[PDB]
DNA sequence: TTTTTTTTT
DNA sequence: AAAAAAAAA
């Protein structure tokens, strides 16, 4: 897994602790990786970056996996509970683990509570054999009352100070931060293969909206916002962790809301979720856009204590 | 059709093994080459590729086809159906053999739902002959969730594990990566004619717009695109089979959605089918730019197994 | 016609058959010459070629025709009738029978449309006294479907296999492989006077922006453009024939679109006739650079059946 | 000579 | 109802 399988074969070691200095950690760093990107770097030539892919073939081999296979080999996937009935009945034992999750209401709809109850049931040994283990949050509205678990703790009968540990938080201040906050998440996730679980981003598109203006940086903003969602696909599939992120809403007056983001956000998205109020302290979650379950309702109930029934 | 037909005309056997090294494998190999990409391999002069040539007019005979012969010589196409009775009324039998398909849809239209059902029926011995056989499924962004595939074989009613075998799967991580897995495709095709049918590339725009940059970036990106699009179009001549790409699309605030790709990809695709939404469950199918059909509009129903009615 | 008639000046029979091994079979072969590429073939000496051209004067006299006989010298040329009634207005009987005639669109546009309904318009004598011939179809993307000539054969009253005869079909596969069949048409004209009518090539710049890169090889691909398009303009001019070529568009993110091909395909053209979308099923045809007309518009209808109104 | 990207309220 | 930008071989 680690780079250091390739010194076998002809490569030296002045220049193996070089691509560490960029962040390239694992054997499938190399095969997440442009050949031009490899050109960028202060003292790497266009004509030695052959012998690195030398050792890419014959140590991890791209033939042609049949799916029989391949159905066996997606076994080491597992599922998070959201912590309803009828939520995860309606995913199929809730988050997937190789795929970015996406949720989105219209104001008051318990967007960051269903965040605040998934740093809690991530780190319960549940079902599918799932043991549970580390969480990253990383905040950029505000919202991160760490208050709000010791009372979800209580109705899982965990304690208190043995779960206030288990969940890393950093908050982005700036869209340039945000990117490159992702650079010490693979940095913590290499170290310590399976401690981790997943990773919360809080509101990819709460500052990207607000550093950029309307139609002049329009394609500047969106440019930017493909290169940190390919980034968070390859960090799902290199140290298999799961995602959840939401985003805010936008009104309509050529009509009547939808989701912000625009066409980039929406493709590379594999689930959306679909949040809407119902009665007191009930909402309705949709489906929108989902690889499996088709467009069927929930209810919640948003409790003293996240999301019961 | 083999390449050992040429050393009974003076070649000999030293570099006929070389081409094959290249990745050449067919008697249309050489139909299909510049004369200057064999200048550029290792131990060929500029001064010996004329024998080659010798052998391949006095084998492959370029005179003038009448089109009387040229209609009975396009006998040997095929078609696969798609699953619905107007979808394919839309197309006369569905997919072609011999040219490049696109459908590019808003989001949450059903584009690999479509490529799902594909994977199903054209293993089935169906309407004008077609017998079935093997498919390459590319995947590149990540959705290739394999039971979504027994749920359609049972509306089929085919068995479950008879059909898991007959589909190969491989993901590219990197627009050059996604390049040079068509060698493998060449390979795979070659030494057992007839028993594939088809070829599914998820979208190939997936990774061009982000490995690649704005208005830097762009004509090398452009360039690049168009080496791929004439690669699968000389494979679906050389082996006769059927290739089925999709896309994203992209908004346009000078106005209002266009497809992604720009001129080089609406030129070099035979028949691109555009897909929008309906009601609930319908899905509406329009068609640009066909060589046949004109611009008349279905109804799908994604199901419970894929495209119904 | 026919290089017979230099024997009796003097010219032994031993090397008149040599210049047929090149190609030359007419009294202007000769004519259409440099005097260095009879330096270049295999027992032609630099001391020998003088008494070709000793027979050259005095059989075609380059002398100083008058205008007012060259307005009855040119009364040999014919008019190809497309299928409208106002697109040849704008044309003045169609197409020409000693120019290059271009057409350019942007995807859909029905570019082999107009192909396709040439292919059998031109074989039904009509007006000019223009009586009809025979077609050479050099196919360059995939576009030959036969069965859509069946449905313009009705609309025109014309039987059906009367006329899937008389079109000659081939494709090249090469940018090398186009060149090199334009020998295969010369022989095919020359043995038959005035059965042949007239020649399309399918898009002459859909193989050269392929098989060459970017900035580095574009003076050699602009070179090799050049020798193709004089050897059409030749042979236009050899047995009095007409030529249809088509080619693809490209953008301009330095301001919208611009033909491709550049200076050297603009110059050589003799008329290009631009193609842009109206609405539906009707098609705007506008004309750029023609020796006649000027710049007007005009309205289509493909149809079932192709060119209407 | 060559090559298009990007929704907001 | 109504708004604009960005370059490399
Ligand atoms: N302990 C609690 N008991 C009952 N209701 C609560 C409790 N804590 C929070 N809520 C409610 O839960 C909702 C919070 O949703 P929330 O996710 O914070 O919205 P949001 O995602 O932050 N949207 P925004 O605040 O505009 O960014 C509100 O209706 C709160 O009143
Ligand atoms: N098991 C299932 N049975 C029937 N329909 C399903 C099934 N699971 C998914 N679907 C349908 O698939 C739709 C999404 O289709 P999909 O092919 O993912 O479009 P898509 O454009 O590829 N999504 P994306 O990859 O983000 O662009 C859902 O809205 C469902 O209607
Ligand atoms: N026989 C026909 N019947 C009905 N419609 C037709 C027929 N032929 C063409 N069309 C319509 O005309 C369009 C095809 O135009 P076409 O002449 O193929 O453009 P093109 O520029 O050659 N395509 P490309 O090679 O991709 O640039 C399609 O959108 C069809 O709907
Ligand atoms: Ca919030
Ligand atoms: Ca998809
Ligand atoms: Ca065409």
């Amino acid at each position: 897994q680690d780079i250091d399988l390739l010194q076998k074969h002809g490569i030296n070691v002045a220049d193996i602790k070089k691509l560490k200095s960029v962040g390239i950690c694992t054997i499938k760093g190399i095969q997440m990786t442009t050949r031009r990107a490899l050109c960028n770097v202060k003292g790497l030539s266009e004509a030695k970056v052959d012998k690195i892919k030398e050792a890419a073939n014959k140590l991890i081999e791209p033939g042609f996996l049949t799916a029989f296979e391949y159905s066996e080999k997606r076994k080491m996937v597992f599922h998070i509970t959201t912590g309803s009935q009828e939520f995860d009945k309606l995913l199929g034992g809730g988050i997937e683990s190789m795929a970015i999750t996406e949720a989105f209401g219209e104001f008051r709809t318990g967007k960051t509570q269903l965040s605040h109850t998934l740093c809690v049931t991530a780190q319960l040994p549940g079902a599918g054999g799932y043991p549970g283990g580390k969480i990253i949050f990383i905040d950029t509205e505000n919202t991160f009352r760490p208050d709000r678990l010791r009372d979800i703790a209580d109705r899982f009968n965990v304690d208190h100070d043995a779960v206030l540990d288990n969940v890393l938080y950093a908050r982005a201040y700036t869209s340039e931060h945000q990117m490159e906050l992702l650079d010490y998440v693979a940095a913590k996730f290499h170290e310590e293969a399976g401690i981790f679980k997943l990773l919360i981003i809080d509101s990819i598109m709460a500052l990207f909206r607000v550093d950029f203006s309307g139609r002049g940086e329009l394609a500047e903003r969106q440019q930017k916002l493909a290169q940190m969602l390919s980034r968070l696909q390859k960090i799902s599939e290199e140290y298999n962790v799961a995602v959840f992120v939401t985003n805010q809403m936008t009104a309509d007056p050529g009509a009547p809301k939808k989701p912000i983001g625009g066409h980039i956000l929406a493709h590379a998205s594999t689930t959306r979720i679909s949040l809407r109020k119902g009665r007191g302290e009930l909402r309705i979650a949709k489906i929108y856009d989902s690889p499996e379950m088709p467009e069927n309702e929930a209810t919640f109930a948003i409790t003293a204590g996240g999301i019961g029934d």
